[PDB]
């Protein structure tokens, strides 16, 4: 179970399938890092601005906040990636940077449609990402 063709996933209370594969690509999206830095990462895949394995990284520094990983999974209505395996953690030691998209259910859209960076871990090296978007709705257009 979990996923199909991979890079989408399925309500498992609705067999409702998401496909964030119009999201996918070397391409990426961005979020943006605060005021100073801009995230650079690919959903499932590897990112341009990364090299052949990472999927996310940043735009100014080129830490690399993430690897490629398509297994999107629905989890607690958000369906959540994570990039893990990062630049190593500057914080702690034996650790590495990862990302946690967590692609939000909302009706609502972003004026672009952005992966929206909650906030950093810097304890653990996380950088929480939550991508409000209609694309993982289905659930909360009812609530």
């Amino acid at each position: 179970s979990n996923e199909h063709d991979d890079c989408q996933v399925t309500n498992p209370s609705t067999g409702h399938l998401f496909d964030l594969s119009s999201l996918s690509g070397r391409a990426g999206f961005t979020a943006a890092y605060s005021e100073k830095g801009l995230v650079y990462m690919s959903i499932c895949g590897e990112n341009e601005n990364c090299p052949p394995g990472v999927g996310a990284c940043f735009g100014q520094t080129r830490i690399s906040v993430g690897k490629a990983n398509k297994r999107l999974r629905y989890v607690d209505q958000v369906l959540q990636l994570v990039y893990k395996d990062g630049s190593p953690c500057p914080s702690k030691s034996g650790l590495s940077y990862k990302s946690v998209i967590s692609f939000v259910c909302r009706p609502e859209a972003g004026p672009t449609n952005r992966p929206m960076l909650i906030s950093l871990d810097k304890q653990t090296c996380t950088l929480f990402f939550s991508w409000h978007t209609p694309l993982a709705c289905e659930q909360a257009t009812k609530e």
